[PDB]
Formats: structure tokens, sequence, C-alpha cells
């Protein structure tokens, strides 16, 4: 309403769905490359399914927006800098919009699930705005994203795997520094069909593998310094009971002056690797994580693609 919508923040859409519009409350970025988050709470308390996203940025300042499910947004002011974070409790992403970037569109018969017992209870809407024009001081901006919200079961079940490495140092001015990550994987088969990946300025690729029997399947493999969307996995990899997820983020320590710590507790740097799958709903969970190197031998029988650089 900040920006003279009509349009409530919640919308029946037939019987079992509904539209939530989640929308900056009027916000003035005054200076370039500024990170805005909100939060907007489910109105239902049962458990629901997140069918479908569209985006609603506006032209030209926004170039990527995030939605993540919580349940302890970090304030619970109208918004907030991200900075500040944006959940104090564990931060689940569910979509990325980067302008230019690919769209991940749900596949058909795949929802997140939120709500419920296990299930988030807020959204948290992240909005990245990039170098903004003189003469823009006094400019209201509601960008943000619809979400559509079933009461209907899903037959596949949508969550994230996080693959992170929190223990491998950068020394300065080493050009080349690999940070390996790797876990058993221990559940009911998924299905991996998107992929995202974080690094601070030092990343100059990421790349995750399903590993079976000796045999690495590419998930995906990208560039962290391009903008951090979703990119789709042409092809879903199953993922099932019995195999290992590798990943590798390359780094350079080139033109630093000291050790660079990767996952440190104040960062510096920062290895990530998003990887969004599906679940047969009876067996589906919405997160997992691998936080270590189990199988670091693995990595001298790595496929020499994974060395290969992205640039720019």
């Amino acid at each position: 309403n900040e920006c003279l919508g009509t349009i409530g923040p919640v919308t029946p859409l037939d019987a079992s769905d509904f539209a939530l519009d989640i929308r900056m409350p009027g916000v003035t970025p005054k200076e370039s490359d500024t990170y805005f988050c909100m939060s907007m709470r489910l109105p239902v308390d049962e458990e629901a399914f997140v069918i479908d996203f569209k985006p609603r940025a506006s032209m030209d300042t926004v170039h990527h927006m995030l939605l993540f499910g919580c349940n302890m947004p970090s304030s619970t002011g109208s918004y907030w800098f991200c900075d500040e974070g944006t959940c104090t409790d564990k931060a689940n992403i569910l979509y990325a919009w980067a302008r230019n970037a690919p769209p991940t569109r749900l596949p058909k018969g795949v929802g997140f699930r939120v709500g419920g017992e296990t299930g988030s209870k807020y959204f948290v809407l992240q909005v990245h705005y990039g170098d903004i024009s003189a003469f823009r001081d006094n400019h209201k901006d509601c960008s943000g994203v619809s979400v559509h919200l079933t009461r209907v079961p899903q037959p596949l079940i949508a969550g994230m795997y996080l693959m992170m490495s929190v223990d491998t140092v950068i020394p300065p001015g080493e050009k080349v520094v690999n940070a390996d990550i790797s876990c058993q994987y221990k559940m009911y088969p998924m299905h991996v069909f998107a992929y995202r990946v974080h690094t601070h300025h030092l990343g100059k690729v990421v790349s995750g593998y399903r590993v079976r029997n000796g045999q690495w399947t590419l998930i995906g493999r990208q560039n962290p310094q391009l903008p951090q969307a979703f990119y789709p996995v042409e092809h879903p990899v199953d993922v099932t009971f019995g195999d290992i997820l590798a990943a590798r983020c390359v780094f350079t320590g080139e033109g630093r002056t000291e050790a660079t710590h990767i996952g440190g507790t104040s960062s510096d740097e920062m290895c990530n690797l998003y990887i969004m799958y599906y679940m047969e709903a009876k067996y589906a969970l919405s997160f997992m994580t691998c936080t270590k190197n189990v199988a670091p031998d693995m990595f001298r029988t790595i496929p020499a693609e994974a060395n290969i650089p992205i640039p720019v």
C-alpha cells in the first residue's frame, strides 16, 4: 500500500490455494550496493506447500532478490539492513531471482513444505539494490515476490542440501587454493534440479558432484562472482543411499596481505553450495547439510573439469 497497490498481503485463489504478496514497505536505498530485508509471516498455522513464485522487481535498481524460510527473522521492524542478519535461526533458501539469470520454475508436482510441525513460519525477503542514480533520495520502492501456496499435499517435496567448507585457510599470495567438501548420503533418494554457489571476492569456481562407486557425475559448476541465482540442472541428478556428495571451491590468495580463513566465524571468505532437490513426499525432508570432508583422498581422482576456470 506504500506504492498504492490494492492487493492485500493474502489473496485466496480458490478452495485450497492463496497468494502471498511479499513486498518492500516503500524503502529508499541511499547508497549503491544496499541489501534490504523484510519478513512475512505465514497466515496459516497448518502445513502448506509453496508451488510457484512471481518476481515483482523494479525496472532498474534491483539486481537480486532472495527468499528464505525460517522461524525467527532477525528483526521485527517493517524492514532492516540484511547486514544485521536475515534470520537468527537457520535461514532456509527457497528462491532466488537475478536480473538476466535463467529462471528456475519449480517442476510440476513439487512444492516446498512450510508451516505445520516442522515447517518454516516466516518468509524473509532480501532485495539487493545495485548502483543507484543520483536524485533518487526520496523514491519509494515496493519490490518483492508473490508466492503461490496450496494446502493440497504435493507428491514431491522440495528442499535444500547445503554444502559448506569450514576447515581451510588461504595463505596470502597462493595463486590456487582448493576447499573440498564431501559427505556420505544416507537418506531416501533426492533429485537435484538446481543449484547456487556462494563465496566472497576470492572465489573463482564452485563445482558439486555426486560420486557413486567411484564415478563422478556433475551436479553443477559456476563462477561465484556471477549473479548468485539458482541455475537449472539440465538433467536432474538422482542422489541415493551410499553416494557421496562432493564439492570443490577454487580460490585465489593473489593480492591478499594475510591468511584468509574460509567459513570462519567472522567470515572474510566462504564456500557454500546450495543444492535444490525434490524427494518423494513421505520420505522427504526439507533440509540437509554437509560441513566436512569425509573422503579427502577421493579428490585426487576428481574430473579435470572441476579445476577449469569459468571466467568473468
